[PDB]
Parts: structure tokens; C-alpha cells; sequence
């Protein structure tokens, strides 16, 4: 439960104004066809992003905070494995990632 | 077995030459009393280094990359949570972790 409740304050900081500039592209499912990624779903096989780790958190779905960290993490690995490690994205899913990595450390 | 093999790679990356510099601070288990850390168990309750990752390895105790992840991940966060964020090992272990997921993205 306090765990949790660390994961949870967590998700909400990443979807914050504070982090919006780097944050969007992952609030929402990729939309593969209407970015015209027609070969996302054969790179990515297990899709991820903040608006699904927000469902199931608060579906009570994730049990434990490592659970809750490995989806976090399977999302900026999907950009890191379709996207050029150039492109403007990953730049974003890195300094996404930095907060969430630290702030994650200071588990209770 | 196939992902555990991409695992072992990236293991062996860590450990390379090509890294060293920055890699380090990782090869063994942190000697809190050695380098006068007298707080440090207080603070890092879970300890992980990649001698005990490649340990665990060999012994085949990982079942599979999930495990061996949060493991690489766990030494990370020790790091972060430890140390203060301006201090010249959490670069280190930025750049380690750079390393890390990059590669680890390309799972099988
Ligand atoms: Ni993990």
C-alpha cells in the first residue's frame, strides 16, 4: 500500500503540467495508423503508455511496485526500440525517464 | 532461453572494456566500511552490484529477462537514492543505464 501510494504519486508527477513538454507523447496509446506507423505493431509487441498504467492503478490491477515500474519502463523501451536514437522522442522518453528513475529510488 | 541469452550479452557489454569508465563503480558489491559509508545499509536495503548479477547468471537463478532486469535496474536506483544527483557516480550510472536499456530494448 504506501508503495503504491509512492507509485501512484509518481504516475500523477508524470502526467503533470510541470513535465507536459517532454511527457505527451506518452499519455496515450501510440495511434499507429494515424501517425502513419504502419510497422509499430510488428516492432512493438507489448504496447505501453501512461494513460493504461493510470487505468490499471486505478483498477487496483498492479499488486506490487516492481509490477507498476515494468510497465513504466516497457513504455520508454518500446520508443527506444522503434524510434532512431536521434529522433526528438527519444530525447523525450530519456528526460522522462530521469524523473521517473530518480523519484522511483526514493522508494519507502 | 533466447531472451536470457540477450540478457547475457548485455551482461558481458557492462562488464566489456568499452565501458570501463564509467562501470566501475559496479563490478563488486559496495564496501560500505572501506570507503566509510557508515550510513549505507541504513539507506539501501536491497544491495546489487554486477559480480552478484552475473553470479546469479551463471547459477542460471534468473527465469527470465524480467528478473535479470529489475536487478540492473535495482543497482541503478541504489545509486540514485544514496548519492546526491550532482555527485560525479550518478553520472556514471546514467551513462551505464544508457547503455543498458538501449540494448535492453532490442529484446528478442
Ligand atoms: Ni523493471
Amino acid at each position: 500500500s504506501e508503495q503504491l501510494k509512492h507509485c501512484n504519486g509518481i504516475l500523477k508527477e508524470l502526467l503533470s503540467k510541470k513535465h507536459a513538454a517532454y511527457a505527451f507523447p506518452f499519455y496515450k496509446p501510440v495511434d499507429a495508423s494515424a501517425l502513419g506507423l504502419h510497422d509499430y505493431h510488428d516492432i512493438i509487441k507489448h504496447p505501453m503508455d501512461l494513460s493504461t498504467v493510470k487505468r490499471k492503478m486505478e483498477n487496483r490491477d498492479y499488486r506490487d511496485a516492481q509490477e507498476f515500474a515494468a510497465d513504466v519502463r516497457l513504455m520508454f523501451s518500446n520508443c527506444y526500440k522503434y524510434n532512431p536514437p536521434d529522433h526528438d522522442v527519444v530525447a523525450m522518453a530519456r528526460k522522462l525517464q530521469d524523473v521517473f528513475e530518480f523519484r522511483y529510488a526514493k522508494m519507502p
